[PDB]
C-alpha cells in the first residue's frame, strides 16, 4: 500500500541517517508528532510537492520513500481473456493496438497484437527492448536512418532500445498482424 | 523538479501502455483535461494516495513516475567542512555526520564518538559498512564473537549483522570513522 | 574477444586494487612477465580453475574479469526466418526456438507445440514468462489451480512457479508462443 | 567454487535454452559424455578460449556461466589489523597507498590511507564513486579540467565516477594524509 509503504520507508531512511522524529521534524519545520504520524501510516494526504521536500531533506528520491508496484498475481499467474483487451487506434486508420496481459510485478512488460492496416511502405513513420513475431501476412520492416527487410509469417525479430523503426504490410498485400512484446 | 519530473514520466508511461488521456481519465474518475494538466506540470497538489492510484492504473510504481534524487555536485564534487557536520546524539554514542550526496543516497559516512569503555554495557544495533579505528582501541562484538581493534585497524560489516562497539575496558573512549554505503 | 577482453579488465582490476605486476605474480606463484603477458592478450590458455584463483586474489569474480556476451545485432536488429528455428523435442512437447540475442541473453522465445489433449497426463516443470495462445485451446495448471484458455488469451507467469499445459480435453493439440525474459 | 559453480550454471543455461546434453554437445562438437562431465564438476581445465566458445554457443557471457566472487567473511565480518596492510608507492616519492580491508562480498570496496608526500600544488597530476576524509594536514584538491579547494583536517568529500582529480598537501605544509574509500 502507499501510505503504509511510505510509513515503513520513511522510518527506514530516517534512522539510516541517524535522525530521530525530533531531528527530522526540525529540519522539516514540523512537529515530532507529525513525523511520528506519517510513520504510523498517516501520510496519505501528503502532496507531491511536500513529498519532494521530504525526499530532498533526507537526501534521496521520492521513489526511495515509496513502495514497489505491488502484487496482482494469483499464485504467480495472471491471465487475460481476448475479451478484456483494451484497444487503441493509431489513426492518421493505420494501426490498431490490442493490448495483451500486463502485470505490476513486471511493469516493463507491454505485450500487444498489432494490426498493420497499411500496405504502402512509403507511408511508414519511424517510432523509436522488444521481441516481435509476424502473426499473419507479410511485414515490411524499416529501421535506423529515417535499413529494411521483408518478413514472412512466422519470422521473429528483436529490436534493441532506442532503435527507431517502422512497420507496414508488404506492398500490395493489404494488411498484416504481429505480436510485439516490449520488455 | 518533482512536479516537472512527474509530468514527463507520466506522459512517457501512459504512452508506453498505449493509454490516451480519455482512457486514463476514465479509470481514475477524472477528466481528460485534468490529466493533460498533470502532464503539464500541474500535479503538485496530488496526494500520495492519489499518485499510488495513478501508478496502480498504469501498472507501475510511484517511483517509476517520479524523478531521481537530483544533482547537488559541483562538477562531480561535493565538500563538507568540519563545522557543517550535523551532530546527533546516541543517548553513549555521538554521531558526527560527514558529507552526503543525492547522487549516492546510500552513502552515509560518520565519525562515531564511542564514549563508554565497558563491554558489558555494549548494545547491539543494525546495508554494507566500512569502518576504520580513528582513535583509541575499540572492543567489537557481533554475531549473537569479539575482537580488540587497535588504532588503524579497518573492518567491513555486511548488511543485517548485529554488532556493537565500546572503547577497550578502562581506556575511556575511542573514535571510529564509519562509512555506510 | 575473450582473451582481449580479459587483458583489459585484468589490467583495470589489478590497478584498482593497487597491485603491481610483482605483487599479483607473488600471490599467484607466477612471474611478473607472465602477468604482463596476460594483460597483453596471451591469457587464452588459462584454465577455469586458474581464472578463479586470479579472480580470488583480486578479490572479485571471473565475470568481473571477462567481457560481456557481445553484439550480434545489425544496427540494433536481429531477424530470424522460420526456417532457421532450432527444433527441440520434449519427449509430448515440441519447442521451435525463435530469435535470441547476446544483447538480451535472458530472452528465450518459442512456439510450443502442445501435442497432448489429456490434462490427467499433464506434467509440471519450471524467470518471468509471457505466453499467448496461438492455436487451439490450452488447459493450464499451476500452484500445486487450472484454467481453460481460448485462442488469443495471454498470460504472464512469475519465476519459480510450477505449471503445465495440454490441449483442451479431446481437442487433439494446440500451440503457444512463449516468451521467457 | 569455480568448477562447481560452472557446473551448476552451465546446466542451468543449457536447459534455459531447451537443450539436452546431446543438443549442446552437437552444436559444440563434443560428446554428451563431455558436457555431462562438465556438469558433474569436471570442467576446471577448460581454457578461457574454450569457455568463450561455450558462452558464445549458449548466447551469453562467460560471467553468466561463472560463480560470484565468494564468501570470505566470518559471520558477516572481516577485519584487517594495521600490520597486514599491503603497500604500494607512487614513485615519480609522491604517494604511498596503504591498502585497508577488502572483501569479495563487495569487490568495489577499495579503501586506503593515502600519504600525500608532495606539498607543491603545481606538481599535481590528475588521475580520473569515492568518499574521502582528511586524516592529517591540509589537502589541496584539484578536479575537472586538467577547480580546486583547500581542505582542513576533518573535512570530507565525495567524488563521482570518472571525475579526474589530483591531491597534494597544502603548499609549504610538507605532507598530509587522507582516507579514501572507493565503492
Amino acid at each position: 500500500t502507499a501510505s503504509t509503504g511510505f510509513a515503513e520507508l520513511l522510518k527506514d531512511r530516517r534512522e539510516q541517517v541517524k535522525m530521530d522524529h525530533a531531528a527530522l521534524a526540525s529540519l522539516l519545520g514540523e512537529t515530532p508528532e507529525t513525523v511520528a504520524a506519517w510513520e504510523n501510516g498517516e501520510g496519505g494526504e501528503l502532496t507531491l510537492t511536500q513529498l519532494g521536500r521530504i525526499a530532498h531533506v533526507l537526501g534521496t528520491s521520492i521513489g526511495a520513500l515509496t513502495p514497489p508496484a505491488g502484487n496482482d498475481l494469483d499464485d504467480g499467474v495472471i491471465i487475460q481473456m481476448p475479451d478484456e483487451r483494451p484497444i487503441l487506434k493509431g489513426v492518421r486508420d493505420y494501426y490498431v493496438y490490442n493490448c495483451l496481459v500486463r502485470t505490476k510485478r513486471a511493469p516493463s512488460l507491454v505485450p500487444l497484437v498489432v494490426d498493420v492496416l497499411t500496405d504502402n511502405p512509403d507511408d511508414a513513420k519511424f517510432n523509436s527492448n522488444e521481441f516481435l513475431f509476424v502473426l499473419e501476412g507479410e511485414i515490411h520492416m524499416k529501421w535506423g536512418d529515417k535499413k529494411e527487410a521483408l518478413l514472412p509469417t512466422g519470422a521473429s525479430m528483436f529490436v534493441e532500445e532506442h532503435v527507431p523503426h517502422a512497420f507496414t504490410a508488404a506492398k500490395g498485400t493489404g494488411s498484416a498482424k504481429l505480436i510485439a512484446v516490449n520488455f
